């Protein structure tokens, strides 16, 4: 009951160990075009 | 021994979850910067 205890546990973190890397993902992904479209406007306000 | 291990791994399963509802708070804090910045390039964009 142990050995379940430790799996059924097991079984629930790592694939919670996938929901945060999702949505740490999209945090970055979201980022990243704001690093990309901030970058984006100083150049294009360079030019004016 | 069997008992503090499922708390060591129950407070794992906490604070990968706080660390989620972290994250996920940034996705639209982070967002707000975007609309934020999104607006300010197609003004200037046409004042170009």
């Amino acid at each position: 009951k142990h050995n379940d205890a430790v799996s059924e546990m097991g079984e629930q973190i790592d694939q919670l160990n996938k929901l945060k890397t999702k949505a740490e993902h999209d945090r970055t992904h979201v980022q990243n075009d704001l690093n990309n479209t901030r970058h984006a406007l100083d150049q294009m306000c360079r030019e004016k």
